[PDB]
């Protein structure tokens, strides 16, 4: 999981992003996708049932007091939910991986957006 005071809910609009690399490629489909900019106050944690982990301090990481969180696919179903300037937590059914929301991982397609391929904290 992680907590973050998000302050920009970007545009669920049609852009052009990457395409799965190396193998048979296709058109950079004009995907109605989006992202968000969210300030950080405490980083990742541990799924501690009734408790949580410790909110990791961003002090040792001057880069991106905020974070660039992207949305395609099923994430589409959260566009309306958030309202910027408010704090939200992301919980994750999946293997633990701190140092998470700074650069693209490996547990999905290596598809990166037009300008936020690795821009700040993709």
């Amino acid at each position: 999981s992680r907590l973050f005071l998000l302050c920009h809910k970007e545009a669920l609009m049609k852009r052009n992003f990457c395409v799965p690399p190396g193998a048979s490629p296709e058109v950079p489909k004009p995907a109605l996708s989006f992202y968000v900019l969210g300030s950080w106050l405490g980083g990742t944690q541990r799924k501690e049932g009734t408790g949580w982990g410790l909110p990791e301090p961003q002090g040792n990481d001057d880069n991106d007091q905020k974070v660039h969180l992207i949305f395609f696919g099923s994430s589409v179903r959260w566009f309306e939910f958030l309202h910027p300037g408010q704090v939200y937590r992301l919980i994750a059914p999946g293997p633990a991986t701190p140092m998470l929301f700074e650069k693209d991982g490996s547990s999905c397609i290596s598809r990166r957006p037009l300008e936020l391929a690795g821009c700040a904290s993709c």
